[PDB]
Order: structure tokens, then C-alpha cells, then sequence
């Protein structure tokens, strides 16, 4: 009857997701609920978040359809620099009976596999669900899985002895973000061309906008056309050596860190002096290896992937 635990990302049942830096998403810390929860003398969850994740908030803690209330049923200690980005959630031992009473008409999820596979949390199949809002920040390595887990310390014995045991997710969820490098050249890929300007767009043509975290991930001002401001469209520029890049775009959106690449596009709004503005957007893809060749082998970007050459035609 003792707790089994699991962690998900994006939505219940999902273990892998890809994000653009600064986009807020949820982790889900999950536990089965013991039938004898009323007896428990400790129920405390600790989550040390990787450096490349920024904690945002804790959502509504749910068991089946019902919500537990902050500072009434549990207490939160938030991630800070001082505690090495660590979240703690402490369920109040003196509320263990009250919480158990809330569970009365619910059918409880029992075993690990069912917890792992759950895509919903309902009265008919209930468990403890802790959504934690998070972003991937500028400290991420492009193409590198960022894992998360937690540990539950539970005391199931109502014996007045402080003797908790651990419960740990057997398998860990992860997120990832990517990038791309470019070089602007003439029509035969000979001369490098400075001063081209591009709007960064999603594949459907929606402009990608700055957020403060994404701004912090794109610190080389030579590659940015004008000022970067949160909420405004991303505009890139080729440097005097023809080069530019974009760092922190989603790929493998619903897959592991090796998963499906995502297409983005560039609208050339200004051509190098003497050259023509094209009608058609230039596409590129972001993948695990489109910025770093070997992201599993590093803790900071190498930026060694082969840039895409973008051609320009003469006036
Ligand atoms: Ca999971
Ligand atoms: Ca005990």
C-alpha cells in the first residue's frame, strides 16, 4: 500500500518534450495515495531542478477531482540560488486524517505501471498530482536532454517514531531545446555577405517573439537586427563575416532529445548591398545536432555544427 512515485512533463503520461527557451510548461510530480494515508507521520517531496531550468510556480495540487490548499494541507519551500534550485513540498502530518477523509468516494490508483501510464487524474482513478511550472533557461546546452526527478520521504507507521522510507520514480522525464547556425553568401557560395536581415518565423509563418530568457540565450548582438525586446518579433542580421545564429528553439516537441527535427523559416527583409530581396522564405531545421555535434558530451555549447549557407543573387 506504500507510495509509488513518477514524474511527467508537458501533460500526464508524457515523459519527453521539446521547448523554445522561456516558454512556460508543467512538470508533474505524481504519487499513489495509500489507503491508510490517515496514519502517515511524514509525507515530504524534494525536487532539485537542473541548472538549465527556471522554476516558476506550483499549480493546484490535486487528488482525483479535489484540490488541496497551500498553507492549510501542505507547505512549499521554493527553489533559490541558495538551495541549489531545490523545491520542497511538505504535507502537514496533523492533516493526514483530514486529507484521507477527502478521498472517501474515490477509487485510488494502485500500482507503479498504472501510475506511469496515467493520462488523467480522476475520482475513478485517483492519485496525487503536483504540477510545477517551469522554463528552460539560457543555461541549457542545445540538443542536450535536461532530466528531472524527485524523492518522496514517507512515514507510514503511526508509531510516534520518525522512521520514513524513500519512494523514487523508476524512470525520469526530460526536456530539450535546440539551435541553428548560418552563413550568408553570394549565388555561388563564394563571397560572405554582411548586413542581410531576416524575420524569424514558425513553419506556418507566425513570427517568433523574444522573451527575456531567449534574449539572455542570444547574447551576440552582431547577429541581431536592431534591439531585442521581450514580446517583439525576432529579427536577425548577418555579421560582417556572413555569420549568424539562433539559440533556443524547440525541436522534438513530443519526443526524446534525439527526436524529430522542426522546420522554421527566415524572411529576408533586407539583402546585402547590391543584392536582391527574394520572394520566398528560407527554411531550416532544428535538431539535436544542428548547433552542437555532440551535446551529450558537453556541459556548455560548442557551436560546431555546420552552418546552413544562405545564397543571395546580385542586382
Ligand atoms: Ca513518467
Ligand atoms: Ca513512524
Amino acid at each position: 500500500d506504500e507510495p509509488k512515485t513518477d514524474k511527467d512533463v508537458k501533460k500526464l503520461g508524457q515523459d519527453d518534450a521539446g521547448y523554445t527557451i522561456g516558454e512556460e510548461f508543467k512538470w508533474f510530480l505524481k504519487s499513489t495515495i495509500p489507503a491508510n494515508l490517515g496514519d502517515y507521520e511524514k509525507f515530504e517531496i524534494t525536487d532539485k531542478f537542473a541548472d538549465g531550468l527556471t522554476y516558476k510556480s506550483v499549480g493546484k495540487i490535486k487528488i482525483g477531482s479535489k484540490t488541496l490548499n497551500r498553507d492549510e494541507h501542505y507547505t512549499i519551500d521554493e527553489p533559490t540560488v541558495d538551495n541549489q534550485n531545490t523545491l520542497k513540498i511538505t504535507f502537514k502530518p496533523e492533516k493526514f486524517k483530514e486529507i484521507a477523509e477527502l478521498l472517501k468516494g474515490m477509487t485510488l490508483v494502485k500500482n507503479q505501471d498504472a501510475l506511469d501510464k496515467a493520462t488523467a487524474n480522476t475520482d475513478d482513478a485517483a492519485f496525487l498530482e503536483i504540477p510545477v511550472a517551469s522554463t528552460i533557461n539560457e543555461k541549457a546546452v542545445l540538443g542536450k536532454a535536461i532530466e528531472n526527478t524527485f524523492e518522496l520521504q514517507y512515514d507510514h507507521t503511526p508509531d510516534k517514531a520518525d522512521n520514513p522510507k524513500p519512494s523514487n520514480p523508476p524512470r525520469k522525464p526530460e526536456v530539450h531545446t535546440g539551435g541553428k547556425r548560418f552563413v550568408k553568401k553570394d549565388s555561388t557560395e563564394t563571397q560572405t555577405l554582411g548586413g542581410a536581415e531576416f524575420d524569424l518565423l514558425a513553419s506556418d509563418g507566425t513570427a517568433v517573439k523574444w522573451t527575456d530568457a531567449l534574449i539572455k540565450a542570444n547574447t551576440n548582438k552582431n547577429y541581431i537586427a536592431g534591439e531585442a525586446v521581450t514580446g517583439q518579433p525576432i529579427k536577425l542580421k548577418s555579421h560582417t563575416d556572413g555569420t549568424f545564429e539562433i539559440k533556443g528553439l524547440a525541436y522534438a516537441v513530443d519526443a526524446n532529445a534525439e527526436g524529430t527535427a522542426v522546420t522554421y523559416k527566415l524572411k529576408e527583409t533586407k539583402a546585402p548591398e547590391g543584392y536582391v530581396i527574394p520572394d520566398k522564405e528560407i527554411e531550416f531545421t532544428v535538431s539535436q545536432t544542428s548547433y552542437n555535434t555532440k551535446p551529450t558530451d558537453i556541459t556548455v555549447d560548442s557551436a560546431d555544427a555546420t552552418p546552413d549557407t544562405i545564397k543571395n543573387n546580385k542586382r
